[PDB]
């Protein structure tokens, strides 16, 4: 049944909420971006409102083919009455159309739910400066001291040289990066700049980022693979089988692979820095794991919540055992102890 920290009292609202069938007492469904585990039950036959970003709302419309009729897009930094309440959307740090949604209670109380973000300091310059928030909904993917990561600046700076570097050494190199959802495209985007390419990829891929109102797409993105010598694949195939496999398929044009998997965290982090990353090799294949997250690092997450200083929190990640629950308690109190809330 749906789980409580998807529901917000004091409404009919609830957030990421598509896969319980009818929830009863339900006026309005909230999602807060376009990745599958939120969006899990959506389609053309949904006929309640659906509220949600602009590129949200373009991604239902062209991918999952929802009607037009049940989509209502919000813009961001703005005051807007849902179903008698007052909401604002904000912007997440997250993949592309990510929001967060503050909630302002008929009774005063005053809820912010994170959807999934990567928190920054920009965040406390937004309209969340300008009123006290009660309860925190918030995305602890990552809320342990262990997960440290780089900036994403820090990354794309390294992809970007270390491509550079590689095709200058060898022309007839191709660069291959993977993708199984929205999110990390100014990982290929930027690698495809320096080398003065457009990104080849799929039909489907090329649909999903034309929803994007990301600025001067066509110039950048094609679904010609041929003039590209930046590839995207999905995820799966970015391996040696599957590599080998491609490079088979371009005929002879290229005689060697670059390829970057983006992955969120990999325990290669707590050793080692961003300077120090090296490939796995075999052959004429290289496969490099940058550390690019669009969620919190631990600190950024004990930032943001010492800033805001909520006098409750709501977890909405790791919430499926015991031991992790109790772990993330124990983290409040001590952010709560150290900074006098
Ligand atoms: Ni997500």
């Amino acid at each position: 049944t749906c789980p409580f920290y998807k529901k917000i009292p004091g409404t009919g609202f609830t957030v990421d909420a598509f896969q319980y069938g009818v929830v009863e007492g339900c006026t309005a469904y909230f999602l807060t971006h376009f990745h599958s585990d939120h969006y899990a039950g959506l389609s053309k036959h949904f006929t309640f409102p659906v509220y949600c970003s602009e590129i949200t709302g373009n991604l239902l419309k062209n991918k999952l083919h929802v009607q037009e009729q049940y989509i209502h897009p919000l813009p961001l930094d703005t005051e807007c009455i849902v179903n008698g309440v007052k909401v604002v959307l904000l912007d997440a740090n997250h993949c592309p159309g990510a929001v967060m949604i503050l909630f302002y209670l008929p009774n005063g109380t005053v809820i912010l739910h994170t959807g999934d973000f990567r928190a920054d300091p920009s965040m406390e310059r937004s309209l969340l400066a300008d009123q006290k928030v009660h309860m925190l909904y918030l995305d602890t993917t990552y809320c342990s001291p262990e997960y440290t990561f780089p900036s994403q600046q820090e990354v794309i700076r390294f992809a970007i040289n270390t491509a550079f570097e590689a095709v200058t050494l060898n022309p007839h190199a191709l660069v291959v990066c993977g993708t199984y959802s929205i999110g990390k495209e100014k990982v290929f985007l930027a690698i495809a700049d320096v080398l003065g390419s457009k990104v080849g990829m799929s039909q489907e891929k090329y649909k999903t980022l034309q929803c994007l109102n990301i600025p001067e797409i066509n110039s950048l993105i094609t679904t010609d693979m041929c003039s590209s010598l930046v590839h995207l694949l999905p995820m799966m195939q970015i391996n040696f089988k599957g590599l080998q496999s491609h490079l088979k398929k371009c005929g002879g044009k290229y005689n060697q692979i670059l390829a970057f998997r983006p992955t969120g965290w990999t325990h290669s982090n707590k050793f080692t820095r961003i300077a120090d990353v090296i490939p796995q090799t075999k052959g004429n294949i290289s496969i490099y794991g940058i550390p690019y997250s669009e969620h919190s690092s631990y600190l950024e997450m004990k930032r943001f919540v010492q800033w805001l200083k909520p006098q409750k929190i709501i977890p909405t990640v790791n919430v499926g055992t015991w031991k992790s629950r109790s772990t993330m308690e124990k983290y409040f109190r001590e952010w709560k102890l150290e900074a006098g809330y």
